[PDB]
């Protein structure tokens, strides 16, 4: 996930949530978004 | 649905069923999935 | 459209939920075509 473009990272966050994928997996995406922002 | 990529069909079915979309729209997706199998 | 990681998570979700077998075959077929058939 560190190698994803910002565009694909954010798109994956929305898609994961919309598809109701595993919540811990969704947390990993959130954590990558937070890492990039900090 | 015939020209949808398999990955857009996968995405569509999860989103449609999780979002409680029209059962007719879900049936269109379910029919195309079965057509492909 | 679906990242490798999203697709694999889709497989885990579909199998967990016991979704229709034709839907599981669709996901499996997309996994294989990406050379992730080793699951």
């Amino acid at each position: 996930m560190r190698k994803l473009s910002d565009e694909l990272l954010i798109e994956s966050y929305f898609k994961a949530t919309e598809m109701n994928l595993n919540r811990d997996f969704i947390e990993l995406i959130e954590n990558e978004i937070k890492r990039r922002s900090l």
